[PDB]
Formats: structure tokens, sequence, C-alpha cells
């Protein structure tokens, strides 16, 4: 089933076919100039894939308002029917992020849905940084690594639970970030929260398939205001290193101090093996979730730079996973996960055009100058060509928020789904 | 009438009535030492006011989730008589600020219950940062610079209905702060927003009784985290001596850059005569809104060090409001309260053992080091004694939260308002 | 000619066929979006930014500093250096001088600059350092210090600096200091502001009718708890309180983590009060690094409200560009040819800015759109523009390519004796 | 004695009835809360810091060094000014040496240290600074440049830093270096790093037996875009990967605004990797400021951690203290003085936790009185538990006063030349 009508793809493809050829030519000639067969770089970038999350598809607010627009999804499955225009459109999110127990639902109707859709599961979400209706115990005070016992272990089984779920429709690693901290000095003893995390966390190792990965998530800070366990890569590392080999570090872009250097961060954690996957989004002041690449462009291609870097320079079984993580307080959801898994397709594709031969060789006689001018030649290359050819052949929009405005979808699933 | 029984509170005051002597009497000595007469100090103490927040007394949460207590106050009225044991055990918080429409209820009962409680009310707070039920136009792309005229309109008359309800309560100012502002580059155009805000404000001020007082509270983000109309303090000056003498700066200390150096902010508008007050409160990251001095007391000190230095220096007319903007999501929210405004009143008594002819002297002679050891000397006193003994000479207790926990307060409200639930904070919708 | 013409020739002629293509190609997508291509290369052409002559040398930190080879002997040597930059990327006619660093003969310094085919713009005063033979130290302040003869012994210093400027064409005075406390209570906040404005007020009395002062802030540095000047809110309050002739300039590393700079910029010239900016790009602190070589949307985002400006219709907006930046682990002349190169780079992405499109997305709160319209343009490879300007006004197709290829940097190395104390 | 015994005494007698009467009510307010003041004093008195040669001369920013009266010139004169710090406070008996700034015969820095009553702490190599006659820079890196025979230069000479320690009684050598990159692309991260690991594997391997490798992180400066060492994360990465003798130096202005410093010594202090302390205060970036005159809490917080993890009984706990200050605007003795001070009233307030009291709120979640508890600690004014540890120590009441009484400064005016009158 397609979510939009082919006839309409279609349409929206041929007004702009003409002009799509025009720019794909004088690019592919450009590239061939500089020694890069363009051909060769749009096939990567149509079999680069970033999973989408649920919680991206509706509208979502502050802790001070949320601002609704038309046609909400109602539950998962209306969410999983808008990733279908996402992937339908974009061709770069097959796969959807759930979270539970926000997407609790029959584990077979979900997996009857998304393969109905053409779509996949990825890193399944667990939640003990919210209290449920009906919940035995609270995690105000903490979850996995609460004081309490029983509250520990309702946080293990929760995550358990998270794993059968996932193993119901073909996800094959759990992500856990959890708001545990202090609001206060004092309140916690650093060290002896984090050994009940550790012990915790070595529980749900403990149940962990031998076929999937187990990821932790850094955060700074929020929703604690004071110290948070997982604070920072640093102690993801210790947990990742502590935990086995089926753990790893995941990185979301706006879970770090002000001014840190991410992308050193992503090298860092490759080198040593523990670069589980990302969380993509942009920020400016806190982890504010908005779009990709919407504010710092620049630093979205540097960190893909240092991706790219690693297959050239040899570095094996590395497969990161890749999910966008964000939030649209006010814009149509879809259009913003559409164009920013555009922007992720953007800078991955920019990083493959950087000279690595040139670069290396700069880099070793520490010509510095020319060493980010191979960037920024890579990174001011207007790769939009690629990315909407990319699409036209393999099924989707030249200009996907074009045609998914074309088809009138945002009317039709408000006119479906109630106020 | 009092929410915490009188033996109570005497029982647990007699209980540490030695100890407080020997401290006071020890501290007094010192003083005396010093050059300072303790009395002197003591009678300020219990003359320092900060409103409390009637957000403040209901448990608090974050765009994850809300956590709340037992005894969870149901509306206004039931946060009027917890922030009453507020005043009653602390003694520096005999008013409270409402939010609209939060607290909308019939004016007249509303001081019918502060007179009751010997409670007054401060600055009135208006609500343009959501959308209520019913309402004609959305606040989602803002409101008082919102691109549509309807919508200002709307958020015009919002605010003008917040001051009538303040003239019938008491209240003598109005404070807005709202979240207008983008979340992308481009969304919106920085000059045409400001002005259109600059012209609703205007027709706000045009609605202000003589004796009224607009503060216009900036904050760097969030909501909005691109850019934000008022974003700072630079944005408020202008916002105030563009809309006249009534229209005055609030400063929250959370709602800054980081690494800001804010007292020196306060300085620069007392400096201007733009000042209007504070919202206190602590902060690490970005507005935590977390327990004033819990955090960085310094800080808080140093505040309060330029305020102590301009009502030295007789800056007349100088009369900053001071006010709590607090959100307590991991603690009872009246104990929070209880100890922050204890807090602030302790820097505030530090500030007031500051040798100022001493300090001038190092100042004009360039000895940074015995400068910034003036301020030490005075910060570095524990003045617990006097905060206490203040309490103590007034009707509060020596130790509120002590107190408040010995007459069993919270499990009585617990018993007469309904169960809380547990739930998010509204990062997404229903599901 | 400070670079041989016959290898600027050479080396443009060695890249025509290739710039030749890329600007068609590019040409013919701008008209597809109703762009002339001409007309935005005409207005590139004729934008400048001034070279800082303390930029022509290596720079360094409080660790150290790492000098290279042919480092000037001075303000003369800056200026030839200076001459290489204007030659190749046409886009730096103006130098900014600073004193007592580049004091010299006036008119010998506007011989040297006419003869080079260069102007000067506004003129730096330093008193955040102490110059031999001076009656008072700076170390506690300047125009702020709590000493009145050591304040009027500043003011003098910016009145010098006018009569400099005054004899070598300059038509304003940029005022950056220092002045500040490093521990709480050391300075009286108020009272050091009100000697700074005093100060100020007296400079003000030796402007020309047509010059302009321009106050500069920074958040820290060399000041560790407090600075007079620390932001453009105190900034506002001088440029107001002096006078119509006094303005604020804004150097993009001197604020606070994660501070919207682009709004601030829009602020100041909705009141008037824009006199200027100081480029540079920083991810840290005041880093004072090539321009938009760490964020160069930011840059592009800054350029996008300069345009908006004149989008607008603002009367009498004729702000002041200049590059401050030091370079520590560069050749001098190549980072500051490639940031110009950057400077007009997000200029000229500005212009590509559909704002009658913007426009209507900021009424309809189409906030995706918005940012895409912006995106549209930022997004735009407009290399080839830079490039055939450069080219039709005598500089090079490949700025620094070219320098490298005449060898400049050996030449001079051999002709200037390196410091040995 | 550098300070005269009389004066000293005299100073003291001064003061000796208020010390009396407030140690006494300290003490009475102590007793009440189940605390004997005495224990608290003789701990006191124990607890040491490191003195930096490099701060008793007066520090300076890349734009100006604004020099006092009597300003220490080499080793000899700085250990003569370091001496009065330990004299008057007795709480520096040790000073940390910087290799080559204070390079000297091995047996006159130890006869000098014997005779005026000092010892020496870790020695501090630099790499980060080229000195005259060096064969290679170290203008794009050191330890990590790209040049083997550079890395190899950078090797000896931390080797040679171990030497010359081994000779003085040193038992450890602290690496700080400036190695990173000013530009994206400069440098390849990963490449860099393998090549300081491989570097700092030598130096490892010329550790004796009883000696400790320190690195030491920083986010940046002089690096501004990248630094090799960054933050504790890469940190704690070298020391388990270089060995048991190899642990990490935190200090305390070396992190990204409003990072939770304390949370890092924990997380150290767990993985047995907590080196050593480089105290100072900052507001901004790394100030280097006197300690706890910006943040005192800060300050408190960190200590806090330190005596949990001895109240646990923590293996492998046994961090170095130094303090690493510049003081650009006051008399660099006086602040060493009152930093010294500073550290020992943090610690002071953190042996004052009620750890019993403490523990019981954490466990039950009871967060208000958990904080309360720290604060009624923190809050508590031990400075007669200072002076009277200083007192009894041969120390004076009030160092400050006593060093001003002293005419100390105007004695080493007389003594050392300075550049002008
Ligand atoms: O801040 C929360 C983290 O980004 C987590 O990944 C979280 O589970 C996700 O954002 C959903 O709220
Ligand atoms: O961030 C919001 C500001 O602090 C306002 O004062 C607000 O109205 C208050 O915090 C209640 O949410
Ligand atoms: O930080 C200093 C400012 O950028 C000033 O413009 C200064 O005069 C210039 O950078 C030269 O040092
Ligand atoms: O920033 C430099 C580090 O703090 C090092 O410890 C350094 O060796 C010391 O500050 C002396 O410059
Ligand atoms: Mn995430
Ligand atoms: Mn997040
Ligand atoms: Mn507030
Ligand atoms: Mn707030
Ligand atoms: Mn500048
Ligand atoms: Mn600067
Ligand atoms: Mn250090
Ligand atoms: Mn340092």
């Amino acid at each position: 089933e397609f979510r939009i009508a082919q006839d309409v793809v279609a349409r929206e493809n041929d007004r702009r076919a003409s002009a799509l050829k025009e720019d794909y030519e004088a690019l592919g000639a450009n590239l061939a100039r500089r020694g890069v067969d363009i051909e060769a770089v749009t096939a990567k970038v149509e079999k680069f894939f970033v999973a989408v999350p649920s919680w991206g598809v509706g509208t979502g607010g502050t802790r001070f308002a949320r601002f609704p627009g038309t046609g909400e999804p109602r539950g998962i499955f209306d969410k999983l029917d808008d990733c279908a225009v996402i992937q339908q459109l974009t061709r770069a999110t097959p796969n959807v992020s759930l979270h539970i127990p926000w997407d609790k639902a029959d584990p077979k109707e979900l997996k009857a849905r998304g393969d109905a859709l053409g779509l996949g599961f990825d890193a399944m979400n667990s939640n003990t940084f919210s209290d449920a209706p009906g919940q035995a115990h609270s995690y105000k005070y903490g979850s996995l690594s609460h004081t309490n016992a029983a509250t520990r272990a309702q946080a293990v089984e929760h995550n358990l639970e998270c794993i059968e779920i996932g193993k119901a429709i073909g996800s094959k690693a759990l992500t856990v970030w959890i708001g545990d901290g202090s609001n206060f000095p004092g309140q916690s003893n650093f060290t002896r929260a984090f050994e009940r995390y550790l012990s915790a966390m070595a529980e749900i190792y403990k149940g962990l398939p031998d076929d999937w990965k187990l990821f932790s998530e850094h955060k700074m800070y929020e929703p604690a205001f004071y110290s948070t366990v997982v604070q920072d890569w640093g102690t993801n590392y210790l947990i990742a290193q502590t935990l086995g080999p089926k753990a790893q570090c995941l990185v979301d872009l706006g879970h770090h101090a002000p001014n840190t250097n991410i992308e050193m961060i992503v090298a860092r954690l490759i080198q040593f093996g523990k670069l589980g996957g990302f969380h993509f989004n942009d920020s400016k002041y806190g982890d504010d979730d908005l779009d990709a690449g919407a504010i710092e462009p620049y630093r979205l291609f540097l960190v893909f730079n240092e991706l790219v870097d690693a297959e050239a320079r040899g570095v094996k079984g590395f497969h990161p996973a890749h999910m966008i993580d964000q939030f649209h307080n006010v814009t149509d959801p879809i259009e913003s996960l559409i164009n920013s898994a555009n922007e992720i397709r953007r800078a991955y594709a920019q990083a493959l055009l950087v000279d690595r031969a040139a670069l290396s060789g700069y880099q070793e006689d520490n010509d510095a100058l020319m060493a980010t001018e191979t960037l920024k030649r890579a990174y001011r290359t207007d790769v939009e060509p690629i990315l909407a050819e990319a699409r036209r052949r393999t099924g989707g929009a030249v200009d996907p928020v074009a045609t998914y405005r074309a088809s009138g979808y945002r009317a039709r699933v408000a006119a479906e789904r109630p106020a």
C-alpha cells in the first residue's frame, strides 16, 4: 500500500525532472573534473538509512506547553502510517524506533502493520523516566539506580519486557536512556548511585539476546539539574566496557556541554570499539531536539567525516546504528522528519566527497589551511542533485515536502482523525 | 487562623532555644568585635520579604514527567493555605504571586482568603505561553508578537484582565514573561517580531494604573530554541526605556547564558533606574528553577551585595520587587520554599555585614585582594542565628522545616485532598 | 605589484576552463531560480572588508608564539603584505591600524598606502598594555581607572589616534579596552562604568564632524570576573549616552556560550547603533580563528541580518566591516585571503535569499519553508561567483594557489630579519 | 626565616584574644553538634598543597603582563618567595617545578630547598613552547606531532624531567601539552591520539618503581578547535592504557561550561585513576584565579568527594594536591597565601559533614535534608580552626596581615632590579 498516491509522486517528479537532469549532469561534470564518479556517490547515498522515531511523528511539547496540529496520530498505528509517508518519499527511513510504553500494542499487530507498510524496526527504547498509571514503584527518585531494590527490579523487568516486544517485531537492540540523577548536592552519593546503575544494567545485559546490542545513552542534564548518573561519554565508556562486548555507547548530538567537540567523542568511541550508534538532531542551547542540520550543518558534516574516515582507515566491524531523535513543536512532524533525513544524507554525501589522500598529505605536512580547505571543498559542494536523483531512482520524490503538500496528506488524516 | 498549631511552634522553639541563645550571643560578640551591632542586623532581616509563587507550592515537573507528592493542592485556595504555612514559619513571605489563568477565581474570594491567612498579593503574572480551553487564537507561534493581529489583541486583552484582577486583590504590578520566539533561522524576522511586541506592550501599558508597574522578563531560550524576542537584559532595557517610567526589567537568575555575570546586569539596571525586581532560584545548566542558593550560594550573596550597596548609597525610590520563581520536582514544595526564603534572607544578612567604608577604600586603592576578602569576611559569617532569632521574635520557627515536619501538616492535607497521579510532561500527545 | 602579474595570469589561465564551466552551470541554476548571477557578481566584487595590520604577523597565545619565516618588521612590511591580500582577493582595499603598534609618520603611512593601492579603515587605540615612558600603568584599568590622571592619559592616547587617523584618511576610532576585575569586590561596577563614560565623553569631543566612535564589548579576557564593557547591552548604553557619532562594534567571538549573535546585530541596527563588525570564528572563547572555518552557517546568518536591513530600507546604514583575527598555526597572508573569501561567500549567499518568498513564509508562520528558504541560498556553492569577481577585478581565481606559486613567502623570508630577542 | 620571627610573634599576639574567643565559640558549637574541634584542627594542620614556582611571579594574558615590584627572576628567587608562603600558612611545604623555566643544578635546587624548609612535588614538563637552540619546534604539537623526530625530542625532554626530579626528591611527572588543532581537518583525531599514546608509553618506561605519571586534560587553549587530551574521558583511556603508575590530573578550570567537576572526581576515584588536582578558580575559561574566590561551594563539593572517598576506605586513593594559578592583578605571595587558606577551608568544612546523617538522607531520598546536611558543614565558619592550626605550627593567625606588616615585598623590591624604576 502507498500512503501517497503513486500518480502524485510521478506527477511531481516529472514536473521537476528537467531541472534535476540539468543540475545532476552539471554536478556530475564538476565531480568528474575533481576525479570523482557521481554514480558511485549516488549509489552509496541511496543505501544510507536512518531510523525515524515514533515520538517524532506527532507534535511534541516543552515543559510549558504543547500545541498540536491537525490530524495528530492517535497511537502507534497512526504513527506507523505516517512514518510510511516519510519512507515512501525520502526512501531513507525504512525503519522505525519504538518507545515503550508509549507505543505499547500487540507486537504481532505492530509487525503486521510494519510489513504491510514496508517498514522495519530499529532499536527498542525503554522508559523508566516517567510513571505509568497503576505503577507499583515511582521513578521520581530514579529507576535503575534508585536506592530501593524493588524499584530497580521493576525497572530491570520493564527493560526485559522491551526486549521481548522487540524480539517479536524484528528489533535487534535496546537503547537505555534514563533521567536518573540528583537536583541537589548531597542528594545522591555519585559513586553508590553509579554502582547501583551498573548492577542493574548487568541484569539487563544478562537477559540480552546474543544477537542483540545494548546501547546506553549519556546526557549532561535534564530531567536532573545537578548531577546525572550517565552524564557524559566518559561514564558511558566505563558502562559499556564494564558490561561486555554487546554493550556500546549511543551519542545523541544535543546531550553535551556547551562548546563540546562532539566529533572528537565520536572518533574516540570508534577507536575503542564502543560507538554503538547515533541520535541525530540539532540544537543551539540545550537538548533542543531540533531538525538535524537546521542550526549547525557543518558540525553534522564533521561528525560524518569521522564516520567516513573510519572506513578509510580500514576500521572493521563498524556499522553504527543511525537514528533521528527529535521533537517537532512548531512544524508538521512529517515534513520535519523528511527534511531532517535529507540533511543527514546530505552530510553523509559531502563526507564521501572528501579527497582522503589529499587530506592525509596535508595532515602529515601540518598544512592546516589546506587540510581544512580540503574538508570545505567537500562540504561546500551542493549535493542536492545527488540526494534528489537517489530518491527519484528508488521510488521517492525529487522534492519530498513539495510532493507531500501536493498530495494533501495532512488534510486527509486530519479528516480521518479526531481534532 | 494558624495552619500550624501554635503549641507546636512554641514547643519546637523551646526545644532549640538554649542552643540558639548560645549561638546568637557568640555571633553577637564576634560582630561587636567587628564593630557591628547584631541587633541592627536582626532588625533589618526581620523586615526583609520575598514573594512566594503560587505555582511553587504544587509539585513541578519537566517535559519528561511530573511526579506529584501527597496532598497536592487542588487550586489557588489550597495553594494559598499552603503558602500561609511558609509565611507563618519563616515570616519572610507575607505576599503571594498569582498566575492567570492557573489561579483565576473570584477576586473577592481570593482577597478574602488572603486576609484570613495573613497574606497579601505581589505582582500578577499573565499566561500567553499556553492555550486554554475555548481559546479563539492559539499561541503556538507567539502571542504579543504573533504575526496575526487578532492573536496579539487577544494576548493584550488577557493581560488587561490580569491587571483588573490584580487591582481587586491589592496587587500593584504585572509581570509579563512570554515564550515568543522561533525554533529555526528565518522562521521569524527578529526586528519585525520585536516591533510587534513593543506595540502590543504599549497597549498593555496604557491600561496600567498610576501606581502600577509593568515588569518584562527576559529569557535566553525555552520554549523557543533558536531565538527569543525578549532574550536578554539588553532587549529588556530597550523595552523598559521605550514603554515608559512604569515599565521596568525583571531579572530571573536562571535566565542567562552560561557564565554570565548576573550581578553586573543588576548593577547596570539599577544605575539606569530599570531594575523592576527579581525571580530568585538557582541553577547549574539552564533555567533549572532549583532552590535558591542550593547550587551557587556565593553568586546569590554577590547579587545581594549590589542591592545592599544601592540601599546604602541611598538610591531613593529604589524598591525592587523580590519574588521566588522555582519548581520543586523532588522535594516537598513547602519545605523547599521555606529554606529558599531562608537562603535569600541569609544572603541579604551577609551583604549587610560588608564593611562598605573598607571596601570603598580597597576599591579606590586597587587592592583587589583585600577588596575581595572584605566581601568574603561578610559571606563567610554564619548568620543562621540571626535568621533564626528573627523568626522566633516575629512568631516564626527557629528551625522552620523541623517544625513543619513535627506538625504533620503534609499528612494532614494529604488526607483532606484527593490522591494524585504521576504522568508525562506533554513531550508527546496521548497514545 | 607585490605578486608578479605573469604569475597571476598563468594561474588564472590554468583554471579558466573549469571556472567557465562552473560559473555557467551556476548561472543557469540561478536563472531557473529567478536570480541573475551577473547582478550577484556585480555586488560581490564591491564588497570590502578591512584587513588587520595585527593579523599579517603570526599570532600567539599566553602560552607561546611560534613565528613563521619572513615575519613583518613593522607596519611598512605589514602594509606590503596587506597589498598581497588585496591584489589577489580584491576584497581588502583598506587596512586597520593599531596604535602604538603601527605608530609611524602619518605622511609616510599615507604614502605607502597610496603606493600600494590601499586605504585606511578605523583606527584602533591601545590602553590594554603599557608603552614605554607612560606616567601611569594600565594594570588596573585605563579609561575607567580609579586614578583620574590615568584616565586622562588614556584619553590623550585616543585623541592622538584620531590625529593620526585624520592625517591618513581614516574616519573612525574603535575603542576596545581590557578594563574590568578578576575578583568580586575589586571594582564597583557602577562607578567603574561611570568613569568610563566620562572618559569616552571627552574622546567624543575630539571627533571630527564626519567621524564615528566605535566601542567594542567583550564578555571576558583579560578580565576574568567582570569587564566594564562586557556585552551589547552595556555597549548600547554607551553609544546612546555619548551621542549620534557613537556606535557599537560587534566582534563575533566576544559573546557568551550559545549567544544568538545575529539577533544582537538586528537589535543594534533597529536602534541605529550598529557601527561595525570584527569578523573571525571561534568554538570556545575569543579564539580569533579564520572566519567561517568553524561555523560557516552562523556567518551566513549574520549576513542575512545585514542584507535584511537593506531589504527593510534602513536609512543611512553603512556598517564598517573588519577582520579581527590572529593566525597562530598558518601563513597569516593565506589565512586572511581565505577569511576574506569566506566573508564574501556568506555575503553572496545572503544575497541569494528569496526574500519575497521568505516574507510570505514568515507571515504564514511556515517555519519549515522559511528555514528552507535560507538554506536554499546557503547551500548554494557560490565559489564560481567569488572567483569570477576576482578575475574581472585583477585578482586570482585561486588566491592561495597563486600566492604559493609566486614564492612570495620565501622572498620576504630572505629580506626580513627574524627577531633574536 | 624569610619573615622575621619577632614580627610573626607580634602579629599573632595582637590577634590572639579574638582568636581565642572565636575558637572557643566554634568549639562549643561543634560540641553541641557532636564534633571535637581539636580533632578537626589536628587534621587541618596535616593538609598540604604544593605551591607552584610559576605562581610567585606575576602572571599575564596574551594581551599584556603588568609586573609588580620585586618580581622573582629565576628559580632561586622563586623558592625564596615560596618559603614565605610556607612559613606563614604552613600549608605549602612542597614546591612544583616547571622545566625548563626552573632549570638549575639539581644539587643546588635540593640544597636551596632544604635550607628553606621546602620539598618538591611533581615535576612539570614543557613541550608547549620552544626553547632556544631547540632542534624541532612544537608549533604543531609535541608528543603527538606527526614528525617522529619531534615526538622523540619531546619524550627525551620528559625523561630529563624525571632525571631532575629523582635528584631532588620528586616522585611524579605531570604532563600537560597544548597538542591539538585550530581547524577541522588539520589533525586526524585518532592518529594524533595513537601517536600520543605511543610517546607516553616511552615516558612510562622511564618511571622509577615508586613514581607516578600524571596526564592533565584540557578542553581548549592553546588549541582552539580540538585538543588531544581534551577531557577526563580521554584522560581515563590514557591512564588505563599506560598502566598502574599512570593516573589523571584534574585542573578545576579545564572543563566545559557547567560541567559537574566533582562527579568527574568521584568517577576517577572509583576506577583508581585520580592522580591529583590543580586547584584554582574561574568564571569563564581557564582563568587561573585564586582558589575559591569565585565559587567557594564548588571547591567544598570537590573536597566532599575526597573526604567521602577516605570515609569509604576506597583503595588506590591518594591524590596529590597542587595549586596552579596565575596572579595578574595582586601580590602573588598574598594570593597564594589566601588560596592555600581557601583550600584548607573547604577541606575543614568537608570534615564537618555528618556522614552518617547524610547516608540516611540519601538512602531515604530526602533530598532537602541531604543537601542541608552538606550546607550545615559548608556554612560553618572554620576560620578559627585554620588560624589556630597556623598559630600552633609556626605560622601566622592572619597570614596576609603579617606579610604586609613585615614589609617583605618592599624588601625584595630593593634587592631585585625591575625592568624600569
Ligand atoms: O533526552 C532524552 C534522550 O534523547 C532519549 O533518547 C529519549 O528516550 C528520547 O529523546 C525520547 O524522549
Ligand atoms: O521561564 C519562565 C519564567 O521564569 C516565568 O517567570 C514563568 O511565568 C514562571 O517561571 C512560571 O512558569
Ligand atoms: O579582544 C580584543 C578585541 O578583539 C580588540 O578588537 C583588539 O584590539 C584586537 O583583537 C587586537 O588585539
Ligand atoms: O593550562 C595549562 C595547565 O594548567 C598546565 O598545568 C600548565 O603546565 C600550568 O598551568 C603552567 O602553565
Ligand atoms: Mn536521544
Ligand atoms: Mn534527549
Ligand atoms: Mn521567572
Ligand atoms: Mn523561568
Ligand atoms: Mn575585535
Ligand atoms: Mn577579541
Ligand atoms: Mn594545570
Ligand atoms: Mn591551565
